[PDB]
């Protein structure tokens, strides 16, 4: 009937419009994408914000999945449309459509990862949780192994809790802090006032954001084909361009 869509607030994917109710209270790349996939797929839907404000990780002790991944695994939501990175750990428990947006871990400064690793004057870190932190923690690649060893025991802490906190840390560190985040957010922030941040070097890895459904869900096939069609039509490119550049401030 009404498909339950779990999502999360993260600019410019989903934001509260700056007097409204329901789905109209929200706006953003993922809000427009949700309307497009629902249209193609022919379904009615309700956008809900994830209760714990998490993306999805499996607790080491309890072994239960939190965030949006959890809402799908434990049947509280039918689909998740947000900047949810496709990873092997999450793929084992849920289905992802073909990526609707490409990305890679990147470097944000006010060069290369290898350059950051073999240096010591510019501090650097990631979010305290997430796919980016996990990439470093589990990487067998020498350069990233070295970066992780440095980050995990750096005093004071090089980690931050939100994107906004990492961005702020960069801006106020006068060239002494590099923030490792997804290139998508790096590109977005570069077009935001005071226009004082920049992405340097190539990405450290390669993946995408995908629409997620419960393993074996009937909606899966349809949402994947819709993603392929929107991409082919150039719609996903126009949509990223709208929210990143058309709406840029620099
Ligand atoms: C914004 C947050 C916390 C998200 C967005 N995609 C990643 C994820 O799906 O884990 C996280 C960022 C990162 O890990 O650098």
């Amino acid at each position: 009937k009404t498909v339950v869509v779990t999502t999360i607030l993260e600019s410019p994917y989903v934001m509260m419009k700056k007097m409204l109710e329901g789905n109209e209270r929200y706006e953003g790349y993922c809000v427009d994408l949700a309307a497009e996939i629902a249209k193609h797929c022919g379904f009615k839907y309700k956008l809900t914000i994830v209760g714990d404000g998490k993306y999805g990780a499996r607790d080491a002790d309890t072994k239960i999945w939190n965030g949006m991944v959890g809402e799908l695994v434990y049947g509280k939501a039918d689909i998740a449309i947000a900047p949810l990175t496709i990873t092997l750990v999450r793929e084992e428990v849920i289905d992802f459509s073909k990526p609707f947006m490409s990305l890679g871990i990147s470097i944000m400064i006010k060069e290369s990862a290898e350059d950051l690793s073999k240096q010591t004057e510019i501090a650097y870190g990631t979010l305290d949780s997430g796919s980016t932190k996990e990439f470093f923690r589990r990487s067998k690649i020498a350069v990233f192994d070295k970066m992780w060893t440095y980050m995990r025991s750096a005093e004071p802490s090089v980690f931050v809790r939100t994107t906004a906190e990492g961005v702020a840390r960069v801006r106020k560190s006068k060239g002494k802090y590099a923030y490792l985040l997804e290139s998508t957010m790096n590109e977005y922030i570069e077009q935001r006032k005071p226009c004082d941040t920049m992405k340097v070097g190539g990405n450290l890895d390669s993946k995408g954001y995908g629409i997620a459904t419960p393993k074996g869900s009937s909606l899966g096939n349809a949402v994947n084909l819709a993603v392929l069609k929107l991409n082919e039509q150039g719609l996903l490119d126009k949509l990223k361009n709208k929210w990143w550049y058309d709406k840029g401030e620099c």
